[PDB]
């Protein structure tokens, strides 16, 4: 048996920003990894069409600041996602160029809506705790309704519910209908609200890391040199004696003090537990699967978009869209000019039934529409990954809990099994489902062994981090008239007084 | 490598009941099971104190025809659940006896609320096919719908909203919020409707075997010999090759011409796949939780409640009750006089937190409650099982579908995988989620398998299934005034 200090199941960024933290520490650490690769979720396609393309994991942003401190350390650069020129809103068959993050309305009562919408989600917000989502006031009413009950009661116009319903399917590869809406409340919430969340400039999708996010698990495994165990899928793992034996599928063995399992939650069914996992863990990895997303990428002889004052960001409601949402994936240097375009929920499904080249026509005809654009029938390259093949992903960009699950068996998510503790960017309290995330999370992981071994006090287990110079957090402010405009069933109240 | 025609992954009632129509067939099976014993969500404990107890599934009743089948074919006899006397329905710190499968109502408007409830279920089913619920005409609406949402819509009482709330926890051991009311209907519907599945008397719960219902896997083990493989957890499947490799935790290679899974959808998580599964079925498998329960068995010295006019069938309204449901387990010869109980869904999670003593406590002073009897005080003896606590189970009774996920991906559960047919109750089509179904399912599956070989035509892979003699089905009848009588909404629009 190979002896070390601690295994760490996965070689995601979380698995290695654990690994590097415990062999910074002076431990003797093993990553095993069950593909022929590191970085997981996050994945760097290279070739000499793309240069290099992000297939999974792309974004950084202000208030991200573990992920940035970890990729500056590493040697890593960001550039910015191109919002230069005008975004646009596609509904019912016609295209609303517009700046600013929220796609904006005229109709006054549809304003109300609108405003009072996104003002909500985050009031609704300021009630869950980051660390305890399962402690709101109301949890478990919010639990037991769908984010699809929660917009029906919500949104008095067919505009916002339809924006709405698309925030939901981009933000977390899923329907209204499949996600409770306490997790959905919780899931936003975590990562600074509506507007953090959905912003290009001053939020998630503000950067992109130079070269690609692969960089960041394989500069690490760099530094780990081979303590990294790559094809080594962990199958079983013992505590019945004194050191955990961990048992890869080529049957060799590991004995470690403690594991660092930073696999997806529900991916812990491909391992047998011996004892058995308890009760609560035990039904928890059955109820917590990851969102369904084809992340595609058109090429173009030029960002041609650019030209019309179009900076490549298209929002596009409804069914037939294949895709809700691109970004301008263009190297800095504005060569590769390119569409990034997501395929989500049910449509990652539904449209897998097509070969490559069906999926590429597709998306070419619906830029050329939304884009107003002939140049975006004649694509000069195609890169997709459809995540929802992955066995060892299970899907992306993370873990949804469906109505019920949060306030049963959230408690259990990063509760230590004896000596198994829990990484992985689900278990984050700030920006889970992210590669920031993932940092918060294999770093905690890591230093509750260091605690555990008696290195560090209780209270160095969680620790903030301090922001980053390079990419400074503006501040979420809102106006007077979005904070007290009413709601339409408000105006409906004041017109009834009078 | 140990070469056979068929691994069968899985020794509880579908595994065996395909291995043994198998090797009947004159195949090499083998079957790999997990666990030091077979029977997989079935389990008979014995010794002094019960005789045998069911601490798994246990009942069996009329139109279940392919686990009566074979049941008797291995020599086992059925015997009928208590159900001489009154029927329990304990409703706001008061027990009401009563006859007859449905608890009645008393107020008009409820009345109407729990008719038109009831009704609403088998009409909405007669829409759904058995064999392709997500074929139903209103499929993606009713799939895009927990069961909470369509009790809001439907149940204009709380009398009512609370009973059919019980209904869904005891059906499928989950919570009404938790479910989709596609596959809730549908699974109501593929029983044969309201009244069979919630009867004792000419319903799902009419019969228990003689002995326990561990015996169908025990005995089918003991014709397999040591074809069966006990403490072989499957880990990886390879069907890059010629023949299937099957590998276990103990590093046992076996090689055959095809595989029959037959664990539950999700337990497939637990093998490595080379080449990796198709995506759908990929994803499916993460997204198919079992349901909560502890079953519960306390023992007293005689049937007490019988002197009483009571049965010992309990039907327990609300949150307190850590039991919403019971029936007598009394032994045929009137000896070993025992409560059975349900600790369904949430309610399983919060009280698995106690001791068993504590939990012995809760049950006995409920029972005292309901039954109004000092008597329910003096247990003689207990038993219990947690089935959430199972590795290799994932919970009881079976595999419910959250919002969106049997629309989207239902197909995917019989779909066969190269070489892998897929067996196991949830692939049932009759009686899914029972003992009935896994019989089903298993020799489907093994059908399948001779089909693939030549050895059978299309047309035998599906085969019905003669009506038991010994435990006939009669009609499920309603009254004129059940068809006719209108809902509360209803009676609101003709005034
Ligand atoms: C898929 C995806 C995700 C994503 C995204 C777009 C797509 C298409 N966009 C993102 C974005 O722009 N910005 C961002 O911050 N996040 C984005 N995401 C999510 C991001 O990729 C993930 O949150 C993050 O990469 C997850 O990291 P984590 O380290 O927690 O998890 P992982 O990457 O899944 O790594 C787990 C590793 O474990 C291995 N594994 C699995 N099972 C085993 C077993 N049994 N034994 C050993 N190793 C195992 C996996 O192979 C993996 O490497
Ligand atoms: C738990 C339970 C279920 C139940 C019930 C009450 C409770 C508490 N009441 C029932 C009732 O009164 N009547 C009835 O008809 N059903 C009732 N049920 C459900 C019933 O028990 C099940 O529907 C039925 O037993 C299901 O049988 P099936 O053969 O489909 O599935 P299984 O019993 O789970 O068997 C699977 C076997 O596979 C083994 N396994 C699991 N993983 C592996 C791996 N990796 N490798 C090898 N073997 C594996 C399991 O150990 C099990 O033996
Ligand atoms: C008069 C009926 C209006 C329905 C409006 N919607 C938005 C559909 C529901 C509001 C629910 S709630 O009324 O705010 O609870
Ligand atoms: C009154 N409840 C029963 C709450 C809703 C009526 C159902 S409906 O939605 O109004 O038909
Ligand atoms: O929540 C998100 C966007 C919401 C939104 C954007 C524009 C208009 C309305 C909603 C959003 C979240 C994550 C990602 C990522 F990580 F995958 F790249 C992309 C987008
Ligand atoms: O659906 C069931 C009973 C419903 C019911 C009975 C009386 C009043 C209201 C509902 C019911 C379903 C299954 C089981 C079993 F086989 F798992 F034990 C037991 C009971």
């Amino acid at each position: 048996s190979n002896k070390c200090d601690v295994v760490v199941v996965g070689g995601g960024i979380s698995g290695m920003a654990a690994a590097k933290l415990l062999h910074d520490s002076g431990l003797n650490v093993v990553v095993l990894e069950a593909r022929d690769r590191v970085g997981g979720r996050t994945y760097t396609l290279r070739n000499q069409k793309v240069k290099y393309v992000d297939l999974g994991g792309s974004y950084v942003g202000p208030t991200q600041n573990r992920i940035l401190r970890l990729a500056k350390e590493l040697g890593l650069e960001t550039y910015k996602v191109n919002e230069v020129e005008r975004l646009i809103h596609h509904v019912k068959g016609k295209s609303y160029p517009f700046r600013g993050p929220f796609p904006p309305v005229w109709n006054p009562i549809t304003y109300l809506d609108h405003n009072n919408f996104w003002r909500t989600m985050d009031d609704m917000g300021r009630e869950i705790p980051s660390d305890a989502p399962w402690k709101a006031p109301l949890a478990e009413e919010w639990d037991n309704m769908t984010m699809k009950e929660l917009l029906d009661k919500l949104c008095w116009t067919e505009s916002a519910k339809q924006l709405a319903t698309l925030f939901v399917n981009l933000c977390v590869t899923a329907e209204t209908h499949e996600v409770s809406a306490l997790w959905f409340l919780w899931y936003v919430k975590q990562c600074g609200g509506t507007t953090r969340i959905i912003s290009t400039t001053n939020g998630g999708q503000e950067r992109k890391f130079v070269g690609g996010s692969g960089q960041v698990s394989e500069r690490i495994m760099d530094l780990l040199g081979d303590r990294v165990k790559l094809e080594r899928p962990v199958i079983y793992i013992d505590q019945t004696r004194e050191n955990v034996l961990v048992e890869t599928l080529n049957h060799e063995m590991y004995e470690a003090k403690y594991v660092i399992s930073a696999i997806p939650p529900t991916l812990g069914m491909k391992i047998h537990f011996n004892p058995p996992l308890p009760m609560m863990r035990n039904q928890m990895i059955t109820r917590v699967p990851l969102g369904s997303v084809i992340k595609c990428i058109v090429y173009y002889k030029e960002p041609f978009w650019r030209k019309k004052d179009y900076c490549g960001t298209m929002i596009i409601d409804g069914e037939e869209a294949p895709v809700a949402y691109t970004l301008d994936d263009t190297k800095p240097e504005g060569n590769y000019a390119a569409i990034m375009g997501f395929i989500l929920a049910h449509k990652a499904r539904k449209l897998a039934r097509l070969t490559k080249e069906e999926r590429l026509k597709k998306l070419c005809e619906l830029y050329a529409k939304v884009l107003g654009s002939l140049e975006a029938l004649e694509p000069v390259h195609y890169e997709e990954k459809n995540w929802c093949e992955e066995q060892y992903s299970g899907g992306c960009y993370t873990t949804y809990f469906p109505p019920g699950i949060l306030t049963q068996y959230g408690r259990v998510l990063r509760q230590p099994v004896d000596r198994i503790y829990f990484a992985g960017t689900e278990t984050a309290t700030h920006w889970s489902g992210y590669m920031e995330g993932a940092v918060e999370a294999g770093e905690r992981a890591a230093r509750e062994i260091l605690h555990a071994m008696g290195k560090i006090p209780e209270d160095e287990i969680w620790q903030s981090e301090p922001e980053s110079v390079d990419v400074p957090a503006q501040p979420i402010t809102t106006t007077f008239l979005e904070r007290h405009l009413p709601s339409v069933p408000g105006l409906l109240r004041l017109i009834g007084l009078t």
